[PDB]
DNA sequence: ATAACTCTATATAATGTGCTATATAGAGTTAT
DNA sequence: ATAACTCTATATAGCATACATTATATAGAGTTAT
DNA sequence: ATAACTCTATATAATGTGCTATATAGAGTTAT
DNA sequence: ATAACTCTATATAGCATACATTATATAGAGTTAT
């Protein structure tokens, strides 16, 4: 079937903005690895055989690889054919067995699913305590991005999509801004922040100094170099990297260089804010509905991963025990 | 075989009635809109080829129809082909990957399906608070109805199938509304819907003036000439047309004449009610259980939408 | 495939302990029926065809029959082909078209599931206000059985399969019953009953009057003749069908002869007792559990359609819109 | 083909792993039963013939086995069957319908599934109340165990799972223990059982006094010699049987030797806790809900029957 | 002449069984 | 030269559409008892 | 010699993805 | 003769196992550091 292939492989090219670009990445990313590992190995790498693609997920395993890692390998190669109308690696009895087997195995050996580490009010008070009165331009707008990082709990991409129009003043001066949080449809087209006394003031600042307010087709944050000078923009908003970097540049100012070599969530990263003001909500006896939604979150069984180490959550049967 | 096809399809007509009319209109009303494309471009309109159908597609996206729409032309063409015993349009890369395309696409320049505006409490007891006063048959009926509509949370089109034998009460004289088939369940069981106090009066007062009661398995809702008299019926219903009007006639009341935008959604309509009692329970702190058994919903998700504080500001300033 | 057929109903006739002597009661009735409207008919009864199995599932609906009665007579003939090697009707797309429209034709013209008739705390004090007094043997028991019904909620054929040694004396001479309500294996094994002042009473004459104490292999419930003189037995129980009678006779004396032509629940018949002790314990606020339970019940959507026309179950609507 | 039937099975024995080892120990515990009824009655193991396995299952109803017992043979013989690419020896009505009539047969006759004895808080609190004076290491680790069991409702296989590394705190003290794999479910994500202050510190004396600290990886639960001295391990955890022991060692202390009868569930056993503390969750009135995330539960049915008032006296008395 | 529909069309939003018992009218059975 | 990014590519955590109907939304054109 | 296991066996009870983003170390890019 | 059943057969309301594992229950036989 090399003409129905090549036929399907059209389709997936004509249409490929049927997928985000990530997932094309992510696909590009699992048939590099697969290909030169059946290279290395003297094996075809297309159609995938369910033996090859077998020894292949067990290479990923010994590789040390996560679970979850491993799954998105074997989903990116069902999907490649699925969408070359070939059988998908998952239908085959030795590819569905050593899956669960390896899931199992690994299960049973501590494999920890990891999260963001919480960036909690008592972390905001510090760096606060830290850099509220410094005059060093990267240091105040940093300290802005936290503010509504925090406050907010806005995912990283929306708070640089901002922009200065999208800011308004509310009772006593506060601010809002007139976000958008949800890719469509069935969802919400958007929803409005509003600040504190506090991370509006530290936001002002960025504002006064950043001179960003010049141009309102302007995004709220922009780039500041070396010289302590930013760079206003209405056509480049700070790079997801960059957000991150401030995150992580941030906890090595309290905790200094990166720790116990091995990697993930070792610093606060991008979540690290919406981890934090979840659980500080919810230890004030907030909400699930206040919060699910103080965040956009739709689906629960994230927030509860994010306040499960907490007093309040500790389950009726402590309760019952401690009568 | 091309035969086993004019039999499938057959047997589908002959037990039309295994679908809902709407169903048939909108299968008739996408075979129509479809086969019309084939003609104009010089293509089969049976089977479909999944080229054609991708090329359909992308036409009506440039039509600028909705997402759902779109959605709706595939989803009948795919169940014309399934239910001829042939493979759906949608069973194809071309189709199946061009949709996701174009919401992908529709839904990344903005695009949302929209919901009908809001029809609360507040809004109940103001348009009751005015209309109350009215002697006028018309009125006494629109008002009997926008009172069960927000009460119960049915749909207009099974409120309009509400038969004066359907009523009973609870022993604190309270209405019950007796409900057989809805857009999510066809049942011998179907449901029992509670009207409170105020509107089983409300709703007393309509059945008394107009004379539905005067044949058991007459619709509770019927129509009401400029003469102010009813016109009760056992096999005509109220028209969804006219239902939906209720609502916007209401609306054109308090707030006057709508936009000249030509958009939906400007005034109140049949699914008005739903919306804002379904949120009108969320604020009241109801338990989304409970707001599930009042919208006969089954599972816990448009419920979800419907609704979407200053939690942390109030955190944050200690 | 005649000879696999053969060896089929060999295979349901070898085992046929594996099903309920009623369902094998309704398997054959359902036969019967398509058989003699095939012969009617001039059509094959076996193996049935799509086609003439469609047709006489309108034929029922003609005959006005009710959706679930339709669903059995489907039921019992996919059952028959599914123990026979035969493909089931159901499996047919004219067979599966048909019940659902005939189904959304039916529930469209008002089709009713109904539920026995309500015996509620109203009605037992009415009866006993009616006769507690009398000497009548029959009318002693009558007002016992009524008595252990709707005091215990027990199903008939438990009433029935009582016997006197499973009647223990508690508190102040209360009365206990070691029962048995389930079909066994992942459930009860028993469960023990108690009575009142009230039906204790009742119940003591019944005893004293029957006779019956003197050989306690006996039942409680015997049948009592034209003479009012009663008759023990170890041996053999009260037929269900009287058990229902003493119900529908004890609706005629309060409310008289037969009703509204045309059949089902017009009386009280055998789970009244039970759909009215229900309502009763909903009614003072006693708690699902606690009534669940006291029926035996074990999966609740039951339950709630009987205590649904009450003003305890009205909505959180009503109870808004009452503010 | 004999041949995909040879690799099957070849297939599944290389990933045997994919399965629990108490899987595998019934598959060829079953196999060992079956294939020595073939063997003395002069029949083919595998393939299995249907009339060949309804034999045996009515061989084993006769040798007074369980209907449960009954069924888990069935269930390897039709696990075997499947997973060689063969049809299922249930697949056929000689073996579908002489199973139903074998639990008919025996559920008629009386036969339950029994469940373990409860454990509950009046008894946690006895055996506590004795046992907390002992300064015996066996005591000490049996104390933190039967207060996990309890507290946590994990099964015994899951605690005796339980490495040092898994244990952290909450930051009221309490110790949180995280659950990777049970009966239920196998994911990275798993579960945090929180202990009370009180469980805590039976813990922490256990630990304390063991020295189950000395390596995080170590099981928090080990064997303890005559001596007192505990014998930690991260590569060997406290077996099962021991486990069970526990059980029945403790209600051995309270109320002595056990029956005569040779009868199950005479005294406590790994399951006790959790049948007892889920209805002592039911009588404190907490929510089904709840009581299921006590016990990891994801229905809503074995909760059910662990704990099947004299409402009615009540009504009547007036 | 018109209020108040109804109809028709396209456009778009919203949502989720198989075995056993029970009810009941009828026919049959016994003892009074 | 580097601070301060921006990109790349991979590891992994975190969602969200697709199915198959069944209904609503609403303007326009026709209907009928006044 | 033995307490306190462990093992082995049969017997029996109990229960429930595919696409997109994010994290992060690295390499590349500019302006200071 | 009938009251008082018991049976039959059908209409219909009301449940409850079967699938495929994965675990527990527990006695007996062996193990090892004391």
């Amino acid at each position: 079937t090399s003409d129905e292939v090549r036929k399907n492989l059209m389709d997936m090219f004509r249409d490929r903005q049927a997928f985000s670009e990530h997932t094309w990445k992510m696909l590009l990313s699992v048939c590099r690895s697969w290909a030169a590992w059946c290279k290395l190995n003297n094996r075809k790498w297309f159609p995938a055989e369910p033996e090859d693609v077998r020894d292949y997920l067990l290479y990923l395993q010994a590789r040390g690889l996560a679970v979850k890692t491993i799954q998105q390998h074997l989903g990116q190669l069902n999907m490649l054919h699925r969408r070359s109308g070939l059988p998908r690696p998952s239908d085959s009895n030795a590819v569905s067995l050593v899956m669960r087997r390896i899931r199992k195995e690994n299960v049973d050996a501590g494999e920890r699913a990891k999260q963001a580490l919480a960036f909690e009010r008592t972390d905001f008070d510090q760096v606060r305590s830290l850099m509220e009165n410094s005059d060093r331009c990267q240091d105040i707008r940093n300290l802005a991005f936290l503010g509504i990082a925090y406050n907010t709990l806005l995912r990283a991409a929306e708070i640089a999509r901002i922009r200065v129009k999208d800011i308004s003043r509310t009772d006593g001066g506060r601010m809002l801004i007139h976000i958008g949080r949800t890719k469509t449809l069935v969802s919400t087209a958007g929803v409005e922040k509003a600040l504190s006394l506090g991370v509006t003031k530290l936001v002002e600042r960025w504002i006064s100094v950043s001179g960003v307010a010049d141009d309102p087709n302007n995004y709220l944050f922009c780039r500041v170099r070396k010289n302590g000078v930013a760079a206003p923009s209405a056509t480049s908003q700070l790079s997801l990297s960059a957000l991150h970097g401030i995150f992580g540049a941030t906890h090595r100012l309290i905790y200094g260089a990166k720790d116990d070599s091995g990697q993930r969530y070792l610093a606060w990263s991008g979540h690290s804010a919406r981890v934090g003001a979840a659980r500080d909500m919810a230890r004030a006896g907030v909400s699930i509905p206040e919060i699910m939604q103080a965040g956009g979150w739709t689906n629960v069984n994230i927030v509860m991963n994010y306040i499960r180490n907490l007093d309040s959550e500790t389950g009726a049967m402590v309760r019952l025990l401690e009568d």
